[PDB]
């Protein structure tokens, strides 16, 4: 039997599992980045979080399934790991998968269970169609439990196909790139979700022109100067904190007067002649806190 | 029996490949087109996403025809996995007793150098995209790796080491894989910077506006706040200025594109209304922000 034979499966399985570690840190990375752009302006953020969230914990359940297994034929070949050309038996999995001809119900919950991942995935983006649906294709292609037929014309059964008569090790091999199928699944699903996100905050949609003029009092016919600046309008915008400091005094009578009920900071304060309205606008985006200026004046 | 599942894992890895290179062209194509709407924001993202674009494709057609010559010997069809298992003429055309021969230096050259200069263009080790070097390290490393001895294999060595030919095909379509999807990490990390940065608050200024302004006197104030768009970088694409319907504002003349704002100095006999429409072409589509106000001078 071919001594270089099923080395290379172990190979295989080291390179996925490395990589599989370092896409699971990454895609905590991105969690806690997408949880803390929910933390502030939730409303921005909230249906990217929580289908994200959902991806998540499909996914972990899948990976954490799959896991279980890899751990049962793991304790099968023995306390030897790092050792491959043992993983040659081929037996276990199929007693434990089907009966004779037909599925055993644990091999039919596995089955089911990667359905049903896709078919939740998939109606999660929005299958097939929508934004983002060449994803759905992805997802199809990785997960699809199509009963396949052989090159000699037999339809042979998915699983069946996909898993008997094979070494313990290449099994493992199989489910462990199914895992960083998960995971590739849920690095894509977070980078689409935040993009879209994020090109729904840039969309030129979101603004409005205004006039930035330094004065209004426009004498007889004088050449004249001014500008065109695209204000914000988008509700979904919300300063995560505000100071607002008057003619120095009264430092922002807290929504006493201002109403950030829309963009439009609304600000219902007081007055007595001429005046001007100072202070910082804090946002909090991506876990550092911004603040932008305010200096302006009024009669 | 005969390990058909290197030839099932080809299979898969090649059809994921495809899909992945497809979403990959669709992604550069949105990269050229943003950079054809506003050349100045993608300029950076779009030239580095297109070296990446070269080096990927450049190492992908490397290792695609090194699987070319491979599957050559394997007889007239291309699926009897089985068949494909004499694992003679690859090992023979890499290297000669312990030494590589001058091909195999250079294929681990051409690997070597692609992981060199990929990381040395997305900042390195340090700075930004970290993990993202820690997984294009991790995938591509030809560092002398110690087997279940104490012993270094060299790394074309034991990866390539009397493999049957279908192994070698699965572990170069594996190489592949890693190159796409280190090609969609790398594009959606560049334009995911890129949007977070046009989304940053330090692009903003505030602004006020009211209906009429001046009080002489103290009675109320209902004012509003908004953060008007002072990236340099942003800018419309078209600018139709028919303000009370003379003409289009000289569009040679007053409106000026060089920053953000449109420095508008036209004409004065009285008072004026500014209307007409901007045009900022996003993702293909057409947006048109609406610009209609007043300012009145007398004349």
């Amino acid at each position: 039997m071919g001594k270089e034979v099923l080395s290379a499966f172990g190979l295989m399985n080291e390179k996925l599992e490395a990589s599989n570690e370092k896409a699971n840190n990454a895609n905590i990375n991105a969690i806690q980045a997408l949880e803390q752009n929910n933390a502030e302006n939730p409303d921005q953020f909230a249906e990217a979080f929580q289908k994200s969230k959902k991806v998540k914990e499909l996914s972990d359940s899948f990976y954490n399934y799959i896991e279980g297994i890899k751990g049962e034929v793991m304790n099968q070949v023995g306390e030897d790991k790092k050792d491959y050309q043992v993983m040659d038996k081929s037996d276990y999995l199929d007693q434990k998968f089907f009966v004779g001809d037909n599925y055993k119900p644990e091999g039919e919950e596995f089955v089911r269970q990667i359905n049903d991942y896709k078919t939740q995935l998939v109606e999660l983006l929005g299958g097939k169609e929508g934004t983002y649906g060449e994803l759905v294709g992805k997802i199809d292609g990785n997960f699809n439990t199509n009963d396949v037929v052989d090159r000699e014309g037999v339809t042979r059964k998915w699983l069946n196909y996909n898993f008997e008569g094979f070494p313990y090790i290449a099994s493992v091999a199989k489910l462990s790139m199914m895992q960083s199928d998960i995971r590739a699944t849920e690095q894509e699903v977070y980078a689409e979700m935040l993009k879209g996100q994020l090109k729904s905050q840039i969309s030129m949609t979101n603004y409005t022109t205004l006039l930035e003029q330094s004065k209004g009092a426009y004498y007889q016919g004088e050449s004249f100067d001014g500008a065109i600046v695209l204000g914000r309008k988008d509700a979904s915008t919300r300063p995560n904190e505000v100071e607002l400091m008057l003619d120095g005094r009264k430092l922002s009578a807290s929504e006493f007067q201002i109403e950030d009920g829309k963009v439009k900071l609304k600000v219902g304060a007081g007055n007595a002649g001429e005046h001007k309205i100072t202070g910082n606008l804090y946002f909090d985006q991506d876990g550092k806190r911004i603040a932008v200026p305010v200096s302006q004046v009024f009669s």
